[PDB]
């Protein structure tokens, strides 16, 4: 029992992480194979970072201007490339290290862990969520880009997104490893829109079937409701509709605890109306919404 | 900016995780040179759990009674002894995985990573505290015992806790790497009293200190206290009470903010008096107690 923001052991992420260095900026780079992936901002100064032409900034740069460090050694950069938001620099050397991997573009709402890193150096992990407005709600300072997402099955790591850019509101932006931001963002220092931020309603059922399957309780109501009544009592708090692929997903969680799903959502719409009343679900005065249906049931089963 | 509960990057401690069997009972254990630790009740039978003696147990053991798999190839057990509650497993190959690392045990309102284990592999990591109560509020499912708790300074692992036990109040207790419990709980599967779970002051004005500096600043009011005026309101809330050691501490972020640390214990008087009112600081709805002072530098910083 106990339920935790419990995030993938990073050792497999660790292995990749390197320092890539370019002019006077250094930040982070992921090596797997013979390429070392990281932002494209790392070849600009402050200077042009206002209106970058990266195009024209990259004709200026060689191999040669691109110092990657592994650990304490130095890797030979053989190749550049620009793919969207980030460069490819084809290192001599295949990452001894390079485990099982694939890259995923995932939908906001899933979430993933990250390894903050500095100077090629990873400094701790933590679990968050793509959000719908397709920000993160990270960590990072200064020297963090190039730090990655990802997910773990069994021996693959799915890498899922690649910090970039913190905006004036202190949430974060980034890209999938071919380069595409998640959202509307663009890598320059220009006061950009993140949008609204609505709450993942599949997740906060999720985590509403955890805190049942680990013994809060005190939520549970004699009601039941429908996905239509549901949805305006969602749409009246800023919470994602809910739909049947939703209601399919939370299945397992409805068969583990015996609530159904719309029983479920008549606790979450009761509590939305009500408020936690100076109480608390799985050590939270709020409802959490970025613990997946799949990482409840990983959680609560033991995957590793 | 940002902040979140991060742990150590669990690359350190993967390498170290193996599986012990004995008999029927499978659970972790942690290879280190040429030693495993892990809980002494990987000898015991569901039966003899209710009031083992382990001297008298470990007598039917062998070396060969004790199946220690790293990964899917098997360490030759060459000796064991017990000591206190955890058992040494003397195996012929020193972990090549092995990190620079130390055993110490941890104060209560220290933090550390887990690495929840099942089978000998890593399934997450989470950061947590050891409680005032000497308890901690993990998530173990049942083959998560012999899964450790860490620090880690530069390249040290610094190893603190070992799971053994889930009271029946689901909260976690365990022992540290010399197998000496946190508390008073024996290795019985017998009710125990956890005791009165108090919140870690200090570590609530750590956070504080971290809401500041990361934004949230609502909380700070125009008021001072004293530390006998403040204890009082922390002894009616089931606070730790706040000693000078706890502001000498909190230093560094005084200094970071500019905020006299009695003038933030004034603040937290006031959040405890009147409650949040329906607002939140840095996403939580309570106050967390779960960040040591040197969490906050250290993430506030960007050690690595
Ligand atoms: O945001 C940037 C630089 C930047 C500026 C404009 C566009 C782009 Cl693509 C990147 N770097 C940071 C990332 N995360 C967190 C930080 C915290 N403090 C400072 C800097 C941070
Ligand atoms: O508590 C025990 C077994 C046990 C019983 C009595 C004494 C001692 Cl030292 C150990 N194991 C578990 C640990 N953590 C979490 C669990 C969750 N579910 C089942 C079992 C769990």
């Amino acid at each position: 029992s106990g339920f935790r923001k419990m995030a993938f052991p990073s050792g497999k992420v660790e292995g990749c992480m390197v320092q890539v260095t370019c002019g006077t900026t250094t930040l982070n780079g992921l090596w797997l194979d013979d390429v070392v992936y990281c932002p494209r901002h790392v070849i600009c100064t402050s200077e042009d970072m206002l209106n970058p032409n990266y195009e024209d900034l990259l004709i200026r740069k060689s191999n040669h201007n691109f110092l990657v460090q592994a650990g304490n050694v130095q890797l030979r950069v053989i190749g550049h490339s620009m793919q969207n938001c980030v460069l490819k620099l084809k290192v001599d050397t295949a990452n001894p290290k390079t485990p099982k991997y694939k890259f995923v573009r995932i939908q906001p709402g899933q979430t993933f862990s990250v390894l903050a890193c500095y100077n090629g150096s990873p400094s701790g992990v933590y679990q968050c969520a793509m959000r719908p407005n397709f920000t993160i709600k990270g960590s990072f300072l200064n020297g963090s880009c190039g730090s990655v997402g990802f997910n773990i099955d069994y021996d693959c790591v799915s890498f899922c997104y690649m910090h970039h850019m913190e905006l004036p509101t202190g949430v974060h932006a980034g890209t999938d490893l071919e380069g595409n931001f998640y959202g509307p963002f663009v890598d320059r220092q220009t006061a950009q829109a993140a949008g609204t931020d609505t709450t993942i309603t599949v997740n906060v059922l999720a985590w509403l079937y955890a805190a049942v399957i680990n013994g809060d309780r005190w939520f549970l109501n004699r009601f039941t409701t429908t996905l239509n009544d549901f949805n305006l009592v969602a749409m009246k708090y800023n919470y994602e509709p809910l739909t049947q692929d939703h209601v399919d997903i939370l299945g397992p969680l409805s068969a583990q605890t015996g609530i159904a799903v719309l029983d479920m959502c008549a606790s979450l719409k009761e509590l939305l109306q009500n408020g936690m009343n100076g109480r608390t679900i799985l050590g939270s005065a709020l409802l959490e919404d970025e613990f997946t249906p799949f990482d409840v049931v990983r959680q609560c089963s033991g995957v590793t």
